């Protein structure tokens, strides 16, 4: 479950939803599962998720969780 994911698990989840291109930068920023729901648009841009569609897919995958 989400709250228990390590930074590496977050990276694997990103890959599972076809956003693996962002895992290295999420890993470098030590993003863990518990952090995901609170990340803002600005945090995502800082993590390099600059495409609106990617951010929308991240949110959609979080809701589906």
């Amino acid at each position: 479950m989400l709250q228990l994911w390590s930074k590496f698990d977050v990276g694997d989840w990103l890959e599972s939803i076809h956003l693996g291109e962002h895992r290295d930068r999420f890993e470098d920023h030590e993003i863990e599962g518990a952090h995901l729901p609170a990340l803002t648009k600005e945090d995502f841009v800082e993590l390099g998720v600059t495409r609106v569609g990617h951010r929308e897919n991240i949110e959609r995958a979080l809701r589906q969780l």
